[PDB]
């Protein structure tokens, strides 16, 4: 279960966010004990499509080769704090699991800058018991954190010591499908 309410950036610029290009994941935070593997690759595209918010998320294990790509039209809570119905598609946009209820995450955007960002996400999905999650984004793939977003990480009250880099697994991403997804 999740225990975390999480609280979207002051002044937090959507449009900035929401631009229509890539984040990767370059450090993650599990609350719950083994919830993820300790090995990962993450990534999203976030953007407004046709007047509809919208994140395409790419998940891949770089062990097993576990690969999924999901997207999400974003309902609004208050300013960077959202609910995403998700439906899983291949990477062109083809729905292999259709949008339902009880399949969803909740997004909340803690800080963002034009380069970095820090997030929080509550997943449910269907009878799975999940935790929360935290994640350090940036722009480029290869990027260290910052001290801008490690400033937000100790804000949070978390330490960024406890949060587990992905990249030292190889990570390759295809952006082009992320950012079309957007429109799917
Ligand atoms: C960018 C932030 C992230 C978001 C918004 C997110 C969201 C999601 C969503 C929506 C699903 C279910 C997809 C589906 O079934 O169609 C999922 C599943 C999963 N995610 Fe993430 N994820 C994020 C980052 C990560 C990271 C960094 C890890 C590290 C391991 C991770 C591990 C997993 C795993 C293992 C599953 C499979 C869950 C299961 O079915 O038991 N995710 N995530």
């Amino acid at each position: 279960a999740c225990t975390k309410n999480a609280i979207a950036q002051t002044g937090f610029n959507k449009d900035k966010y929401f631009n229509g290009d890539v984040w990767y994941v370059t450090d993650y935070l599990n609350l719950e004990p083994d919830d993820v593997p300790k090995r990962y690759c993450a990534a999203l595209a976030a953007g407004t499509a046709s007047g509809k918010l919208k994140e395409a998320l790419y998940h891949y294990d770089p062990k097993t080769q576990d690969t999924f790509y999901d997207v999400s039209e974003l309902q609004v809570e208050s300013l960077g704090k959202y609910t995403a119905n998700f439906k899983k598609v291949d990477k062109n946009g083809n729905v292999k699991v259709a949008v339902t209820a009880g399949n969803y995450y909740t997004f909340t955007v803690m800080y963002a800058d034009d380069s970095s960002a820090l997030i929080h996400t509550c997943l449910h999905k269907g009878n799975k018991d999940l935790g929360d999650l935290y994640a350090v984004l940036n722009r480029n793939k290869d990027a260290a954190a910052g001290d801008k977003v490690k400033s937000a990480v100790s804000a949070a009250t978390l330490e960024f010591s406890k949060f587990i880099s992905t990249k030292e697994n190889n990570c390759a991403y295809d952006n082009d499908s992320l950012k079309s997804l957007l429109t799917k």
